[PDB]
């Protein structure tokens, strides 16, 4: 009895190309809407960054982006959360000191932002997880609004590190969620993609019983938990399937579409 299907996009929806299968989609969706069946993107990626992804349909989803804190649908915006620029530069001196390493981009409303300095290939890296990219010699004071932060960390520290985030003083406002390999994305504090999902079950009067999910990350970890037909991508990583009631094929198999036309089957 499914009511609203939510989707990862990067590692999910998304195969390992960057793309997915646009007619069997677009096929799909039209089943969906006949049914009156709701289609949620639920990615880290800013909401500017999902909509290309579907430029004849974007106005007819809904949009998770920022992990949870920018909520769009039907083309206009629901739910928009900042960060207190206070809270951004504060963790940004504690990376900054503790942890040099660490790579910091800035989420805002309009664009991305990345420190004068960083590698000409790291700027290449990230300048796909944001519209515009601009780059400043310092982030003191501040730029625009922003969702979240995004370091760029070795995997292997990136427990670490997001631990350190969460002993620190702006603990009961920045968390720092795992949203790929070698990536902490830093969002406020409980606005996850399963805050996101329910905040959309409340609003459309459904509960987690008519919710299914798709994930393949550690972001995606509160979502799946959330869904009854919560379903990890075969490529997904053990901590992630344990969070999953089903498995799915690979997003190189078109696992979402191929679990959603079975269901439709069904
Ligand atoms: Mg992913």
């Amino acid at each position: 009895s499914v009511k609203v299907i939510a989707t990862d996009m990067d590692g999910t929806f998304l195969n390992s190309k960057g793309s997915y299968d646009h007619n069997r989609f677009q096929r799909i969706l039209k089943q969906l809407q006949e049914r009156d069946i709701r289609f949620v993107v639920a990615s880290s990626n800013p909401y500017r960054q999902l909509r290309e992804h579907f430029p004849d349909c974007h106005e007819q989803l809904t949009f998770v982006g920022e992990n949870g804190a920018n909520i769009i649908s039907k083309n206009q915006s629901l739910i928009e959360v900042f960060q207190q620029r206070e809270d951004i530069a504060s963790i940004i001196y504690f990376i900054e000191e503790k942890y040099p390493q660490a790579v910091i981009a800035l989420s805002g409303e309009k664009k991305g932002y990345l420190k004068k300095g960083v590698s000409e290939n790291i700027v290449k890296m990230l300048s796909p997880f944001f519209p515009v990219l601009e780059l400043v010699n310092s982030f003191s004071p501040l730029p625009e609004r922003f969702f979240k932060l995004t370091l760029q960390v070795k995997e292997e520290e990136s427990a670490q590190i997001m631990k350190a985030i969460a002993d620190y003083k702006t603990s009961q406002r920045l968390v720092g969620t795992a949203s790929g390999f070698g990536y902490i994305d830093i969002i406020t504090k409980g606005l996850h993609k399963g805050w996101a999902l329910q905040q959309l079950l409340k609003r459309w009067n459904f509960t987690s019983d008519h919710l299914m999910a798709f994930g393949d990350g550690g972001n995606d970890i509160e979502m799946l938990k959330l869904a009854k037909y919560s379903y990890a991508m075969a490529n997904a990583p053990k901590n992630v399937k344990a969070a999953a009631n089903y498995q799915a094929k690979s997003n190189d198999e078109s696992g979402v579409l191929d679990v959603i036309d079975n269901y439709l089957a069904s």
